[PDB]
C-alpha cells in the first residue's frame, strides 16, 4: 500500500505557512500511523518528491488538501496535471469550508500553455469532510461535476495524536483573553468586533490580521485589541498561554458542523478555553455551560470571573485538558477510522 499527498494550491517546504505546515503535519501523522507514504509537490526536498520524479500511478491512494483555484499557480497548474493522470479516486480532505475540491479548467491568459484534457481530473473524488454535516459539504461542492461521495472525519485531530503531543504547562499571565487567526476575508468580522473589541480587556489577536482590516461600517468600534505578527504553527498553544482564556468564534457553515484545530490549541493551552454559543448550540466540545459565551457582555463577565477565582480557572483548565485527553485516548479509533475512510 502506497500513499500519496498532495497540495493542491500550495506549495509544499518547511513551515512557512498554515497549509504547507498543516501538510506536512498531515504527513507526519499519516506516517505515525505505520503507513508508506510521498508528499509529492514541485520540488524535491528533505519531505517532498517532485511531481517529475514520480508516477502518478505507481500509488495505491492519491490524498489531497488545500484547493486554492477558489488565479491558478504553478502549484495548482502541476497538481491539477497530476490528478488528471491518475486513475484512481482522488481523498480530498475539506479542512475549510471556503477551499471545497474544483478544477481549474473552467478558471485567462496563460492558458496558452495549458489544455483541457491535461489539466481535466475525471477520476471520482471521495470528499473526507472535517465537518460532521455532509449537506453543508454537498453544498460546497455542488459546482463538481465528478462522480463524488461524502464521508465526516475529524481530520483536524492531528494535532492532539501527534506522537510528540504535550499539554502547554502554568505559564506566567500578560493577556485577558487572545485569539490567533487570519481576517479570513472579513467573513468573520462582525464576530471578531462582537467579542473582541471594545470589550475594557487587555485582548491581543496574533496572527496575520491587522486593524486596518476592520473597516465595515456595519460593524462599529471604538478601540480595537492589539495585532501581533504570525507566529510558527508549533508555538501557538504555548502563545495562547500568555492569556487567562482564548477565544473560539462562530462562523456560518462551521457553526455545529467543524470542529477547528483552534479548538485543540486552545484546550492544550494553559488559557481557560472560551466557546462561542453559536459554534456549538449543543455543547459536543465541552458538556460544561461555563466554558460558552452569547456575546461581549458574556465573556467581559466570564473573564473577570476566571481573573478573581484562581480555583474557577485552575478548575476549568483542569477540565478542559481532562476532556482532551479523553479524546487522545481514542488515537488508535481515530487511526482505524482515518485507514477506512481511504478505503484501507
Ligand atoms: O500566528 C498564527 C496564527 C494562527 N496560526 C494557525 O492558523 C490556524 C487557522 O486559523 P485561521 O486562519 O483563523 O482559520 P480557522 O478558520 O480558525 O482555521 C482553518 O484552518 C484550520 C487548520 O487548517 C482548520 O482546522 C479549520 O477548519 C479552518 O477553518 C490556527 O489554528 C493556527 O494553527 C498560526 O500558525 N500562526
Amino acid at each position: 500500500m502506497k500513499i500519496a499527498i498532495i497540495n493542491m494550491g500550495n506549495n509544499v517546504i518547511n513551515f512557512k505557512t498554515v497549509p504547507s505546515s498543516e501538510t506536512i503535519y498531515l504527513f507526519k501523522v499519516i506516517s505515525e500511523m505505520g503507513l508508506n507514504v510521498d508528499i509529492i509537490s514541485l520540488k524535491n526536498g528533505v519531505y517532498t518528491k517532485s511531481f517529475d520524479e514520480v508516477d502518478v500511478n505507481d500509488y495505491d491512494r492519491l490524498i489531497v488538501v488545500n484547493s486554492s483555484i477558489n488565479k491558478p499557480n504553478l502549484a495548482i497548474l502541476s497538481a491539477q496535471k497530476f490528478m488528471a493522470k491518475y486513475k484512481s479516486k482522488i481523498y480530498y480532505l475539506f479542512t475549510d469550508i471556503r477551499l471545497p475540491f474544483s478544477q481549474s479548467w473552467p478558471n485567462r491568459p496563460w492558458a496558452y500553455l495549458y489544455t483541457e484534457e491535461e489539466l481535466l481530473i475525471k477520476s471520482p473524488i471521495k470528499v473526507i469532510s472535517q465537518g460532521i454535516n455532509l449537506d453543508i459539504a454537498k453544498a460546497a461542492h455542488k459546482k463538481v461535476d465528478n462522480v463524488i461521495e461524502f464521508e465526516y472525519f475529524p481530520i483536524e485531530q492531528y494535532k492532539i495524536h501527534m506522537n510528540d503531543f504535550q499539554l502547554s504547562k502554568p505559564t506566567k499571565k500578560t493577556l485577558d483573553v487572545i485569539y490567533g487567526g487570519s481576517f479570513r476575508s472579513g467573513q468573520r468580522e462582525s464576530k471578531m468586533v462582537e467579542f473582541l473589541f471594545d470589550t475594557g480587556l487587555n485582548i491581543e489577536f496574533f496572527g496575520n490580521a491587522r486593524e486596518k482590516q476592520f473597516k465595515n461600517p456595519k460593524y462599529p468600534w471604538t478601540k480595537a485589541p492589539v495585532f501581533t505578527g504570525k507566529i510558527p504553527m508549533n508555538m501557538v498553544s504555548e502563545k495562547n498561554s500568555q492569556a487567562i482564556a482564548a477565544l473560539i468564534i462562530g462562523d456560518k457553515n462551521y457553526n455545529d458542523n467543524f470542529i477547528t484545530l483552534r479548538v485543540w490549541e486552545t484546550m492544550a493551552s494553559d488559557a481557560v478555553m472560551l466557546i462561542d454559543e453559536e459554534f456549538d448550540t449543543k455543547h459536543r466540545i465541552i458538556n460544561d455551560a461555563r466554558f460558552y459565551v452569547n456575546n461581549r457582555a458574556e465573556l467581559i463577565d466570564r473573564v473577570n470571573e476566571l481573573k478573581h477565582s484562581d480555583v474557577l480557572r485552575k478548575e476549568m483548565l483542569s477540565i478542559q485538558h481532562d476532556i482532551l485527553n479523553k479524546t487522545r485516548a481514542k488515537k488508535a479509533e481515530w487511526q482505524d477510522a482515518f485507514k477506512k475512510a481511504i478505503d484501507l
